[PDB]
């Protein structure tokens, strides 16, 4: 009699793929910023020489030459400059191009028409590292400017035909494709030299070869890894910590920043492979054009740092792509304000802010607008390059989206006998609004915590401090119960409880359970657990949107009340349902008075999961580690 399964006879295969542990780390980020008073570190020599490159009329003559050749490259025989015609688009001519060219030539005339780009060009090329791969960028700027303004446009902002009468404009640009490709060898035979107009167009702004961008990345990497060094040196005994780091410069700048980031992170952890009370979920998203470079540049770094090679595009919904509100701790972003056309910078900052954990660092390395030629190296069109703003505007926009402690880190180098310069790139590392104080809205205003709730019912026990006023005040005052109907219903009084919760309770109605704060006997805990289960059953059976927050004591790390875990377990069972919005908080005796904080804990937006521990006013979540 033969079976069909290989039989492993009582073997001992030491489980390595199935062990998951449980800890409790403080959800509010323990990450701490660096003091801006020490940001002096020299690695770049090309930025000082670039600021020296200004006020050099020979570069201006190079500008004149490029503008002349761009004027010539438009059309071989087309009129300009007095006359025919002086009109403008639209109705009807390409004279918008004519006026743009005349303004460009008006700027051209002053002031030099002499020899250019031999001596100073050789000197600067040998001085910084090479400026041929900078003149190429500045030339390709105007070359692709004329390529874009040529594009498919020289006309055709024409009025859409209003017929039929009262035809509202309807736009929809998805689910469209061309039919059909390569019919009768169309545009295939007799083809050659048809793509010479745009040949530097497919070669992007190169930053890897030159070492100045690498110096920028080195400064950023060292400043981040020093804070991480501080954190790991302040590691706690027997408490693993999960860190969610996402870098969005991996789609905008070269990966080199993240390259050195991973290199030094893994190097540091390898030098310090003696404690495993910390793990790092480092993640690198890309737009399906740098995933290849990212995954091929990194080979074996995932030893202790869980790496997730994914895709994040800032034009899609955060929740749709899987990213959640108050989900990830640290975000590092460079070349961001130069990377948008239609998205408001406040909207980009809101995108960054929503994902952030409480006080989670937002590192934003953005260019200032003190030198325009310095901004011409970050975008290739008249639109994105000027989407950048000044330092004060960046600060105000960061404070606009609810950020505290803006840290201005002006990258400062110091080359001897070489002039000073404005900051090479402004680095602002701010933190999310402190989890101690928010409101349910996006920006802090206590309208949602005060006089926003209509009915707040309190489950109490009349076996200690029979009066409910002092029973609640025994742990936190009753005055902070801010609702139009301060109601208290006896524990076990489920009939009037059913009547009250079935007559109607609004979305801003909450029910705190203060019976799980006393030391439960060896029999009564089943009784109160049954009461709770019936309460949640009646809540769900009518599909209500009531907010519930259970408050328990010492029932999630062991102590005087180890019996509330039954309540917590059945509550956990209910959480799989979407109709029942319920939370649970375990607090000690010495931090039990934070009623306003508990009201804040109803936040699905700025706070994360629906189970937390408050110790010494610090909010914790349980983390499970492979």
């Amino acid at each position: 009699c033969t079976s069909l399964i290989r039989l492993k006879k009582q073997s001992i295969k030491y489980p390595s793929q199935n062990v998951y542990s449980h800890h409790w780390q403080s959800k509010d980020s323990p990450l701490t910023l660096i003091e801006n008073q020490l940001i002096e570190e020299k690695s770049s020599e090309s930025k000082i020489n670039f600021e020296k490159l200004l006020n050099d009329k020979l570069f201006n003559d190079y500008l004149i030459r490029l503008l002349n050749q761009s004027i010539k490259s438009e059309f071989i025989e087309f009129d300009y400059k007095t006359s025919t015609v002086d009109t403008l688009e639209i109705d009807s001519n390409n004279t918008k191009l004519l006026e743009k060219i005349q303004s460009i030539l008006k700027t051209i005339d002053s002031l030099d028409q002499s020899i250019d780009l031999a001596s100073l060009k050789q000197v600067i090329i040998e001085k910084s590292s090479s400026f041929k791969k900078e003149i190429n960028l500045i030339e390709k700027s105007i070359k692709r400017i004329v390529s874009l303004l040529k594009g498919g446009e020289s006309e055709h902002f024409s009025p859409s035909n209003p017929s039929s009468p009262n035809d509202t404009p309807r736009y929809n640009s998805n689910n469209c494709s061309s039919k059909s490709n390569n019919t009768s060898s169309g545009a295939d035979d007799d083809t050659n030299n048809e793509e010479t107009i745009n040949q530097l167009n497919n070669e992007p702004f190169n930053f890897s070869n030159s070492q100045f961008i690498s110096n920028q990345n080195q400064l950023i990497s060292k400043t981040i890894v020093n804070s991480f060094d501080r954190l790991i040196n302040s590691i706690e005994i027997g408490e693993k910590k999960l860190i969610k780091i996402i870098d969005l410069s991996s789609i905008y700048q070269n990966n080199q920043l993240s390259k050195l980031l991973l290199l030094q992170l893994n190097q540091l952890l390898i030098n310090l492979s003696n404690n495993n009370n910390i793990e790092i979920e480092y993640t690198i998203p890309s737009n399906t054009k740098n995933i290849d470079s990212i995954k091929e540049e990194t080979k074996s770094i995932s030893n202790l740092l869980n790496i997730k090679y994914r895709s994040f595009d800032l034009q899609d919904d955060l929740e749709s792509n899987g990213y959640l509100n108050s989900n990830y701790d640290l975000i590092i972003t460079s070349l961001l304000l130069v990377s948008t056309n239609s998205i408001d910078s406040n909207e980009v900052l809101s995108k960054l802010y929503k994902l952030l954990l409480p006080k989670g660092q937002l590192i934003l390395m953005e260019p200032p607008k003190d030198v325009l030629s310095f901004n011409l190296l970050f975008a290739n069109d008249f639109k994105q390059s000027l989407e950048i703003k000044s330092e004060q505007e960046i600060k105000s926009l960061i404070r606009y989206c609810g950020f505290t402690k803006i840290e201005t880190n002006n990258i400062t180098q110091d080359d001897e006998e070489e002039q000073q310069q404005p900051p090479s790139i402004l680095i602002v590392q701010t933190e999310k609004r402190d989890i101690e104080s928010m409101s349910l809205t996006f920006s802090s205003d206590p309208e949602s915590l005060n006089s926003s709730y209509s009915n707040c019912i309190f489950i109490v026990s009349k076996e200690q401090k029979e009066n409910p006023t002092s029973y609640i005040q025994e742990y936190f005052d009753i005055t902070e119960v801010f609702c139009d109907n301060t109601t208290i219903i006896e524990a076990g009084d489920s009939e009037l409880l059913t009547k009250t919760i079935e007559s109607g309770i609004g979305k801003n109605d909450i029910i705190f359970f203060l019976v799980s704060l006393e030391e439960l006997t060896i029999e009564n805990y089943k009784q109160v657990t049954m009461q709770y289960t019936l309460v949640n059953q009646i809540l769900l059976r009518n599909n209500l949107s009531t907010r519930f927050a259970l408050l328990t004591y010492d029932s999630q790390n062991g102590g005087k009340n180890y019996l509330g875990s039954s309540l917590i377990g059945t509550f956990r069972y209910f959480l799989e349902f979407p109709s029942l919005n319920t939370f649970s908080i375990d607090v000690d005796k010495d931090s039990i008075d934070n009623l306003t904080l508990f009201l804040r804990l109803v936040d699905l937006s700025t706070i994360g999961d629906r189970e937390t521990i408050v110790r010494n006013n610090k909010i914790f979540v349980q983390k499970i580690f492979k």
